[PDB]
């Protein structure tokens, strides 16, 4: 646990957080994929042995030491708005257990299904607010990673808010 936790946000590759462990937004077929799910696979590829999982699931593999949790977030191009906003609570759910099961004091964690799983819509306020559900009965410290700058900006805000 850390002493004071916090949520922070970073616009910056989270292949290079500075945090005890780093969520993936993983495939449910633990495929090298695209955006966050590349840059994890070329960072920690070890951490790849047998990541499948199904989609509203994270499944920890450890690379070296260093923990990676694959979280899968729904694909909303085959998901229902309905089907998928539970699912995308439920990942963000595991991730909480598995962040506290792995006793770190930190974590690195992306905005799961905004990319290309978000079936092409804005979905920054959703997956936070279902991130800030699941993690704020946890005590590690939380470092959100984003690529864009307005993305930053607002993430900020919606930390900032909650004070
Ligand atoms: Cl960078
Ligand atoms: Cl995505
Ligand atoms: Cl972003």
């Amino acid at each position: 646990g850390a002493m004071a936790p916090s949520y922070r946000v970073k616009r910056m590759d989270i292949a290079k957080n500075d945090e005890e462990c780093v969520v993936n937004a993983a495939n449910p077929r633990g495929l090298p994929g695209d955006g966050v799910c590349k840059a994890v696979y070329k960072k920690w590829p070890e951490s790849f042995k047998n990541s499948a999982t199904p989609v509203g699931t994270a499944k920890t593999v450890m690379c070296g030491t260093y923990p990676v949790i694959h979280a899968v977030g729904p694909n909303f191009s085959n998901y229902t708005e309905s089907e998928g906003d539970r699912e995308l609570a439920a990942a963000y759910r595991e991730v909480a257990k598995e962040v506290t099961r792995l006793g770190v004091n930190s974590v690195a964690i992306p905005l799961l299904s905004t990319g290309v799983y978000s079936g092409g819509k804005d979905r920054l306020t959703q997956s936070l607010n279902h991130l800030f559900t699941a993690m704020d009965s946890t005590d590690a410290d939380v470092v959100i990673y984003c690529r864009d700058k307005e993305w930053e900006k607002k993430i900020s805000e919606a930390i900032q808010m909650r004070t």
